[PDB]
């Protein structure tokens, strides 16, 4: 129910360091709730502002990745092949949210930290699978000590941008403590490592083949969790979601600024979609998850999938 500016401001606290930038910045509010109401409902999909409906889409996508996803880094560590192609059928419909008690749905804020979230809700999304253990793992302390000046052994930028396979290196290596003892700020810190409390550890994890199937990455979601995937998050569609499925969008997009989690698949009416876990609130598409047209590598997301194991 947000018309115009300051209602928007007042629902998301915004403060502006400047009257130059609040210029600036309502122009983008406007146009960006002049593309809300004018998509909204169309194909019966459902779009709205949120916190960061005030940036253009060149500036989302700068405050999501800095602009500084090395792809070439990435492609490096996929596997080069197909999975040994002789699992049998799978299920029509398959959910890991009613399937598991999964964690609530977490909040990124004003930091570039998606591949953090991911990461982190991947590993959280295990522990309650395979040792029925809710628990809230530290996104910040993937944001400061997997920074590349604090640690030049691990590629990510904090806040800038980063790598969900870099933070699962983090969570073997050295492993997550708990949110409690190390809080988000979504900011970039310096790093605490003598930050005590139980840590959490992954033992490994595997990124498929670019440009995977759908059936690989359904098959790899039923037999090792949910999976970090790498998306454009920052197209309109995406970005505004609400309640519906989201079709016809980016096919086979080559670009990505967006790290998320697949928790599973359905179909609905003739339509096969993704379920997507994002770290934009639950006041993002449906609770903060969304759905996404399956078999045609929509907005990029057989790009990048990597699964984890405890
Ligand atoms: C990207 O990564 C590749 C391989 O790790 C490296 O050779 C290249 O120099 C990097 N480029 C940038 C711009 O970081
Ligand atoms: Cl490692
Ligand atoms: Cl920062």
């Amino acid at each position: 129910e947000i018309k115009t500016f300051e209602q928007f401001k007042k629902v998301f606290g915004k403060v502006y360091r400047n009257a130059e930038e609040e210029a600036r910045r309502e122009h983008h509010f406007k146009e960006q709730l002049k593309w809300v109401e004018e998509h909204n409902g169309i194909d019966g999909v459902e779009y709205a502002i949120n916190e960061y409906s005030d940036m253009s889409e060149q500036e989302f996508s700068f405050h999501l990745s800095g602009g500084g996803l090395n792809f070439t880094y990435m492609k490096m560590e996929a596997a080069k092949e197909p999975l040994i192609n002789t699992y049998g059928s799978l299920p029509q419909n398959f959910d890991w949210r009613q399937k598991a008690r999964l964690t609530r749905i977490r909040q990124q804020g004003s930091c570039g930290s998606c591949w953090a979230f991911a990461a982190a809700g991947v590993a959280e999304s295990l522990y309650s699978i395979q040792k029925q253990q809710s628990i809230e793992l530290s996104e910040q302390e993937l944001v400061d000590c997997t920074y590349n000046r604090y640690d030049p052994s691990y590629q990510c930028n904090g806040c800038g941008s980063g790598y969900s396979t870099e933070a699962f290196k983090y969570m073997i290596r050295t492993g997550l403590v708990e949110e409690r003892n190390y809080p988000y700020n979504m900011r970039t810190q310096w790093c605490d490592p003598d930050v005590e409390g139980q840590r959490y550890h992954v033992s490994g994890y595997q990124q498929l083949r670019y440009h995977s199937s759908d059936e690989d990455v359904m098959y790899t979601i039923q037999q090792h969790g949910p999976v970090v995937i790498y998306m454009h998050g920052s197209n309109n569609y995406f970005r505004n979601l609400g309640n519906g499925v989201l079709r016809g969008v980016a096919y086979n997009d080559a670009y990505t600024d967006h790290a998320v989690i697949l928790v599973g698949w359905g179909t609905v009416q003739g339509v096969d979609y993704w379920i997507i876990r994002n770290s934009w609130g639950t006041g993002w598409g449906n609770g903060g998850y969304g759905y996404v047209e399956r078999g045609h590598n929509s907005l990029g997301i057989n790009n990048y999938v990597t699964y984890a194991t405890l």
